[PDB]
């Protein structure tokens, strides 16, 4: 160590050598203006949640870190309000619900911003005459279509099921247009405050076990494996599949004949309008009794220099979180033609007690498995969310 220096501690929950080797590049040249900061940049991975957990509790956080969708239910007491910076005039306004409360405080600075829904084979869309389904029932109207078209050499909606965390993201994404964005049909109050019954939620269960019972998802769902996807998807053996945020670019480096697109995940309401799930994905969030303060705010401001925001989204292939900069990503064609389509935050961060994203894993894995039927499934749920919501609270 150079004493000379004082160091800036920075956590985050990026993943990939892109995301971790962009975010270091920045932080070298973020070191060359200021000749006294040694940036330590931590990706903890796994560890995360314990780590902060931890230094929560001894009031010790690093001088920035990662909200990674928990900004103000997590992390509210410990952040430092950024209202007065001169980056959240470009905002974007799709993160304003997540990102600031009405009292005006903004709890972090965005990086990046998620927008997830359904992947898609665009060519095997268009050979069966298919329109990008808004709804759940023209949703599984499709499916029906090419099992019915393909006769059978086509997966309509592929999941890989070894991984729990594939009926995860079914469940995650669909509960928000079954219970949060419809007025006249939601149940945000009774999520938030305990009382909400989960024989509401069986619908998803019933929609999942029909689609494998109609052979719409995978026969081999329960045993099928992430790393298959690309292969599969170069080769027009899938026509839908959950978001993952890459697959479009990554089946275009094995096959550029097939071309992978995205639609915001269909309603499931009467009248109501597909939504895209996620908002915050990567932040900067400073503590706000950081003696570094000062330094961790001028690294954020850093950060948010359009050539640097540009630079560091595209490395996470996502959009910035900023309106004056414009990502050259893989999807950047589908979310401008829906750029009018809203954004909500992921349902289980906001809505269900920590913990509730393994459960809703394992009770699709064992769904698929024929383990559990759909009635059950929801009893189950609700013992789940009653008990961590009783030990998240004490
Ligand atoms: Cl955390
Ligand atoms: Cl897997
Ligand atoms: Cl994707
Ligand atoms: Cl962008
Ligand atoms: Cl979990």
């Amino acid at each position: 160590a150079d004493t000379a220096k004082k160091t800036l501690t920075i956590y985050s929950t990026m993943s990939t050598d892109s995301e971790r080797d962009t975010f270091r590049k920045l932080a070298a040249a973020f070191e060359k203006e200021h000749s006294d900061i040694h940036v330590s940049l931590h990706f903890p991975g796994n560890d995360y949640e314990n780590m902060m957990r931890v230094r929560m509790a001894a009031n010790d956080l690093p001088d920035l870190f990662d909200t990674h969708g928990w900004g103000k239910i997590r992390y509210g007491e410990y952040t430092a309000d950024l209202r007065d910076m001169k980056w959240t005039q470009d905002l974007d306004p799709n993160l304003n619900s997540i990102l600031k409360n009405k009292s005006g405080k903004v709890y972090a600075y965005p990086i990046n911003q998620a927008k997830d829904g359904l992947a898609y084979n665009r060519n095997i869309l268009d050979r069966y005459g298919i329109a990008p389904p808004e709804t759940m029932d023209d949703f599984i109207k499709a499916l029906r279509t090419i099992k019915e078209k393909s006769k059978g050499s086509i997966v309509p909606f592929w999941f890989a099921g070894y991984d729990k965390s594939s009926f995860a993201q079914y469940y995650d994404q669909f509960a928000t247009p079954l219970l949060i964005t419809d007025p006249a049909h939601n149940e945000k109050k009774q999520l938030i405050n305990g009382t909400f019954q989960w024989s509401k939620f069986t619908y998803l269960s019933e929609i999942l076990k029909q689609m494998q019972k109609e052979k719409l998802i995978n026969i081999d769902a329960v045993t099928a494996k992430k790393s298959q996807l690309i292969e599969l998807m170069a080769q027009n053996k899938i026509a839908f599949t959950m978001q993952g945020g890459t697959l479009g670019q990554d089946v275009a480096q094995i096959n550029p004949n097939v071309k992978v697109g995205i639609i915001p995940t269909p309603a499931i309401h009467p009248g109501d309008d597909p939504i895209w799930i996620g908002g915050e994905r990567y932040t900067l969030a400073a503590w706000k009794d950081s003696p570094q303060l000062k330094e961790a705010k001028d690294f954020i401001a850093f950060m948010a220099r359009p050539a640097n925001a540009k630079q560091m989204a595209e490395a996470t292939s996502l959009p910035s979180g900023l309106t004056n900069v414009k990502a050259d990503i893989f999807y950047a064609n589908d979310y401008e033609y829906y750029q009018d389509v809203k954004v909500e935050p992921y349902f289980d961060r906001l809505y269900l007690p920590n913990g509730m994203w393994d459960v809703l894993g394992t009770v699709g894995q064992e769904l698929a498995a024929d383990i559990l039927a759909p009635q059950d499934i929801s009893q189950k749920l609700g013992r789940e969310y009653k008990r961590l919501r009783e030990q998240s609270e004490t």
